[PDB]
């Protein structure tokens, strides 16, 4: 494995798990508002349950600009404080 | 998930994977001598291939101490230097 996949791993499951995602259309490129059919209340919602993962706290103007899988994986990988 | 279980679950694969240990027995608190039979110089390649899972040089002085899947996941979750 990787640790690359080993953060997309958790990310996917998070991001499946939420009630308003078809898990089914989750790939670790898909954007949550064109892809996962998500409004803006819903991605603050999957970011902070991304959060509560790797418990990271991420600053609001970095953590807006959390929109896709591929957003998610890349912060968090390189954050060395993700848990 | 966690980095810890991360680590385990990339442990966990790699020494089930060598032909000598058999997977049915590996759990993640497998001593590697006691539990799958192993000798000392399997050991060795054992500690090799954990090496090559997370790029990861482990010196001698420091593999001493990894003789079960408990003491791997230990000393591989606490190095910030594991991929």
């Amino acid at each position: 494995g990787s640790h690359m996949n080993d953060v997309l791993t958790r990310v996917l499951e998070v991001v499946k798990n939420f009630e308003k995602v078809d898990a089914s259309k989750v790939t670790p490129e898909s954007h949550f508002v064109k892809d996962l059919g998500l409004n803006s209340l819903d991605v603050v919602e999957v970011v902070f349950a991304i959060e509560q993962e790797f418990i990271l706290d991420i600053p609001d103007h970095d953590a807006e600009k959390i929109q896709s899988i591929p957003d998610a994986v890349e912060y968090i990988a390189q954050n060395p404080m993700a848990k």
